[PDB]
This record gives C-alpha cells, sequence and structure tokens, in this order.
C-alpha cells in the first residue's frame, strides 16, 4: 500500500548502506525495471510506519543487509517523480546470501567508493546522488 504527504508526494525511506563507520564504500542495488543501472535501496513507506522502520525494511527486502540505522541525512524531494525521501545512514553487520529481491527478481548488489556511487547514480536518479552531498 502506497503513502503520500498532503502535497500528495510518495512517501520513501532509504538507507545509505556503509561497509564501515568509515563510510567509504556504500551499496547499492540493480533497478527492478533496468537491471544494467544502479539505485539507492529504498522504498515506499506502509500507512504509519516510522520512516526509519521502513528504511530498513526496504535495505532488507532490496539489498538482503541489516545492520546499525545512524543518523537521518535528511529529507529529499523529487520534484519530476514527486516523492519525498527520508534518508538514514546504516553501518551494514549482516551480509545475507538469498534475500527477497533477490530470490524474486534476481537484483544485485555492489560496495561502490562514495564518488564511484556519485557517479552511477547522477544520469537516472541525480536526487539519489544528491543523497551523498553531506
Ligand atoms: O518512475 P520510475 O523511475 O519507474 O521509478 C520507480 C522505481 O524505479 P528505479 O529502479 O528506476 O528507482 C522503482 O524502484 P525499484 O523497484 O527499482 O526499487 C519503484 O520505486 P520505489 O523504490 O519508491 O518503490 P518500492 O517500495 O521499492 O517498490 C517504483 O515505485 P512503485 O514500486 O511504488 O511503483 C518507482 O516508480 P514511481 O516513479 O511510480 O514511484
Ligand atoms: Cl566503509
Ligand atoms: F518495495
Ligand atoms: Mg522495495
Ligand atoms: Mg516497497
Ligand atoms: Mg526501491
Amino acid at each position: 500500500t502506497r503513502t503520500y504527504d498532503g502535497d500528495g508526494y510518495k512517501k520513501r525511506a532509504a538507507c545509505l548502506c556503509f561497509r564501515s563507520e568509515s563510510e567509504e564504500e556504500v551499496l547499492l542495488v540493480s533497478s527492478s525495471r533496468h537491471p544494467d543501472r544502479w539505485i539507492v535501496p529504498g522504498g515506499g513507506m506502509e500507512p504509519e510506519e516510522e520512516p526509519s522502520v521502513a528504511a530498513v525494511r526496504e535495505v532488507c527486502e532490496e539489498a538482503g543487509v541489516k545492520g546499525t540505522l545512524g543518523r537521518l541525512v535528511g529529507i529529499f524531494e523529487n520534484q519530476e517523480r514527486k516523492h519525498r525521501t527520508y534518508v538514514y545512514v546504516l553501518i551494514v553487520t549482516e551480509v545475507l546470501e538469498d534475500w527477497e529481491d533477490s530470490v524474486n527478481i534476481g537484483r544485485k548488489r555492489e560496495w561502490f567508493k562514495i564518488e564511484d556511487a556519485i557517479k552511477v547514480l547522477q544520469y537516472h536518479k541525480p536526487v539519489q546522488a544528491s543523497y551523498f552531498e553531506t
């Protein structure tokens, strides 16, 4: 069930899933519709779902990782697609081998240096590239 702010923007949550507290390497996942593209794992908040809970749930489903939830980075609008996304830091402590989207749609995941994550997000996902700007 998709949820919306009062202005009709889709409510989303995502995590910057870092390999370590150094925040040098981040986990991206393949696009479901376009598997040759990389995106930040995240997705729609459910009714009455806290954004931090939605963020952790979505990165479990999409990326097959768990870890220590860190700070809210910010709230990022996508004016073109009418999304409003809460973005959190997650320090990955668990990497699971056969996760929901790997089983269901063969979703891929890969570690990127921050600079390279920004590079591969820029063309299709410039708002997700901006998640890293701070
Ligand atoms: O417009 P396009 O570019 O097609 O954006 C897609 C997006 O594709 P990209 O892979 O290019 O990012 C999807 O993400 P992935 O399934 O790949 O993760 C979904 O986004 P979300 O993460 O919010 O959703 P979910 O909770 O993970 O399913 C989807 O939303 P939806 O599933 O609710 O229809 C969204 O459509 P909208 O614009 O209608 O929002
Ligand atoms: Cl790291
Ligand atoms: F989803
Ligand atoms: Mg999802
Ligand atoms: Mg979802
Ligand atoms: Mg998603």
